[PDB]
């Protein structure tokens, strides 16, 4: 109703599990607030250059702007941060990509990024992190990191089931706990806020199934389930046991003998994928001390949040980290950084993240060559030391490029 | 009743907030399971050498072995992993130190380490991490890390309030949530485990008060509250707001203008301590990318768990990381690593952690000179490259010492 749907262009179709992508598909994009106004132009430009170059004019993307966050209130009225048609359109057109989103404080509004994931049931947050040769890193050997995070998006403490301290609701559930459930374990029951952490068996099994499958399809070496199950036995511990059980029941998992680790034979490459687990705080140490030991990672929402942030910082990619939120009916690719309002409009921040989310999207559409051209361009520009301010501060010998220029530098290196 | 309390020796006294330490105090020690049998002898030895050297025979520690974990079942019978007198004795004699602890699976037993903290109400987990010059580090600039973690020990999801999926209890609280609380937010209510996360106002304020005080007393530069309050508003967000409020109300905090950060003037040194906060996943990035920006850290239980593990790995100290659990009535110093059963009895693992927990204990007793001699010894042995296998693997030019020998190497460098 304020979205102008492209005159030329045709809907991506979901013909039973498989995407049927036309040569001129309509892709919804949400510009994003803050520096969204800088990085989303650079991304439209390098993606159009990359499918122009790859298919020699045969294909073109019809971009369709849709709204969420701050831009949505400037388009539909002060009070609408998430248009109900944004959710219908993402679902209708099947893939979309978004820039950073501002969520307001003072208005009782829950995080808009999370809200999209939950509302659309995009239960897989897929964050690939690998080192791009030449980016400044705080660690001695960032080349050793080549991991893929499968973070569960729909349950855990992120579900948003909580009550304020001294509220009547909190007073009530705490009464239910102490009186009806007999819980003698809340140190201070007065002035106490309460959060709920749910972990179901369908919720962890649809995620782990996606991770092992990814591992077969890209014939990766292992799947590590990470969890804090020794303390939280019935949510995080349950997660790990449902994960092993699924590897045993659906993927023909066998004990690497003695247990607990399992071996899954990739039906395609013949290799063996080790299914293993490690306690989450020890994992935070293991990624820094022995990164080559880990490959595909499956975990719950809060852990997945932390893991991907820590790993993106160690490969020097806190501004070039790609992200996808995939459900069964649609997928939403996104910049993983914030809106950085101080820099908005200066054309200076790194477009890197949203551009690599655009390559994940292209790869997801099956337009593999266009997607290969982008990681080619990226490697080329980073190696040329033709870089944006955030990388140049840390490099000696680098040429400082604006956001839009770094876009053109990716197209030059294609 | 199986504890032989020293013939010579005298109880530490708590004469209203202040410890009255005699010259021959009785200190309870729990040996620990696994490599506890290797590292606890080395610690008794370097601490006795350090108070012998410091006070020229005037003082001596009367060590009193008390039991928990696996050793306790070999002493009191198969079923007692935590003697009720362990808790009375730690509380009576005021300071104690423990080695690693095995908690069994298959028996419905909750983590013995956590259980001690909760049972004794030791609400401050105090983990100092700083770099020891010469230890192998995975990062380029570990010298930049000099942080102190104040982790809340008594509430959060660690409190252990959870129910199994398909259990009657879980069926009941989920019914209460959906029907009586109107929660439409559990994606899969069937086959779902449920965990409870409590965060009270007395619980976060007794912790933050301890952290700011530490900061005045050691005139550190800042206190960072870390939290995930944008998602968990009423527990982690509450934590941050109760923390700012306490800095404002008790420590005369003032806006570093515009907000949100506050300035506390140290009544002793005259300097200003900045009180600030940062979202926890971004913090995991900030410690690696800008460690010099952070000093004293205050956070809840799960975050504190993760932060200290990640920081100890970046300074190369996953085996020499000290720890204290401090309450108002007693304190328990501890090895922070696990029991490492494959290595137990080989005299090979690093005694480093429990020895630096012993220096924190000495420092806590006011026996400062003995405590200074230990960090002197430690620096000396690490710099001599006279080291245990875990450091030698990563060093070129190092002399490989057994656990007990590394003990003697600390006494030589004193
Ligand atoms: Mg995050
Ligand atoms: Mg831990």
């Amino acid at each position: 109703s304020k979205v102008v749907v492209p005159a030329q262009g045709k809907k991506i179709t979901l013909q039973n599990g498989k995407l049927n992508v036309p040569e001129n598909p309509i892709i919804p994009y949400i510009e994003g607030d803050g520096i969204g106004v800088d990085v989303t132009p650079a991304m439209l430009k390098v993606v159009d250059a990359a499918v122009e170059k790859a298919y020699k004019g045969e294909r073109k993307i019809s971009w369709m702007e849709i709204y969420t966050g701050e831009k949505s209130t400037q388009v539909y009225g002060q009070d609408v941060w998430l248009p109900a048609e944004t959710l219908d359109l993402i679902r209708e057109y099947r893939v979309a990509i978004k820039g950073p989103l501002t969520t307001p404080v003072g208005g009782g509004i829950r995080e808009l990024n999370v809200a999209l994931r939950q509302e659309l049931d995009l239960y897989i947050c897929l964050r690939p992190v690998r080192y791009y040769q030449g980016t400044p890193s705080p660690v001695k050997h960032p080349e050793l990191t080549d991991m893929v995070i499968f973070r569960e998006n729909s349950e855990d403490i992120y579900a948003g089931i909580e009550w304020k301290a001294d509220s009547a609701d909190a007073e009530k559930v705490i009464k239910f706990l102490r009186e009806e459930m007999g819980v003698k374990k809340i140190r201070f029951p007065e002035h106490c806020g309460i959060g709920i952490k749910p972990c179901s068996e369908e919720g962890t099994k649809r995620l782990v199934r996606a991770a092992i499958e990814y591992a077969i399809a890209n014939d990766r070496d292992s799947v590590t389930l990470v969890h804090k199950g020794n303390i939280m036995k019935f949510t995080e511990g349950a997660f790990k046991d449902w994960g092993y059980q699924l590897a045993r029941e659906e993927f023909g998992g066998e004990l690497i003998d003695g247990g607990p680790w399992l071996k899954v034979k990739n039906p395609n490459t013949g290799k063996e994928i080790v299914i293993k687990d490690v306690i989450a705080d020890a994992f935070l140490q293991q990624i820094l001390l022995r990164p080559a030991e880990y490959d595909v990672i499956a975990c719950m929402n809060l852990n997945g949040d932390y893991i991907s942030d820590a790993l993106a910082a160690q490969v020097g990619g806190i501004g070039i980290a790609p992200g996808a939120n995939i459900g069964d009916e649609c997928a939403l690719f996104e910049a993983t950084h914030g809106t950085a309002p101080k820099y908005a409009g200066q054309d200076k921040v790194n477009p890197g993240s949203i551009i690599l989310s655009a390559e994940m999207m292209l790869r997801h559409m099956g337009w593999t060559e266009a997607a290969d051209l982008i990681v080619k361009g990226m490697e080329g520009a980073i190696n040329a030391k033709t870089v944006t301010y955030d990388f140049e501060r840390l490099m000696d010998g680098a040429k400082l490029l604006k956001c839009s220029e770094f876009g053109d530098a990716i197209i030059e290196n294609m």
